[PDB]
């Protein structure tokens, strides 16, 4: 290891690593992580997709 | 034939039989009869039955 070293530039910096988070003082079922994704979606029983070919 | 005719009383009385129709003066393609039965039909892309179930 010397100053040879390669450098690959990256944006992703060591400075802060996988953030781990524990349950602690409660049981999981009263305290739940949600992952989502905000999409768009159309309502079911209307919206212009049903006036397609219309 | 006499008296004892047995008589089925019907609505139909026979003062007007099977109205036939022709075409005369001109061709049939300019001159159309069409039989349609004019029923309820609810819209393609709305009408309540799409709020079914919602």
């Amino acid at each position: 290891p010397d100053f040879t070293k390669i450098i690959w530039p990256t944006v992703v910096e060591r400075n802060f690593s996988n953030p781990q988070s524990e349950i602690t003082t409660t049981l999981q079922e009263l305290y739940g992580d949600t992952f989502e994704t905000v999409s768009i979606c159309p309502p079911q029983s209307y919206g212009g997709e049903l006036l397609k070919g219309k």
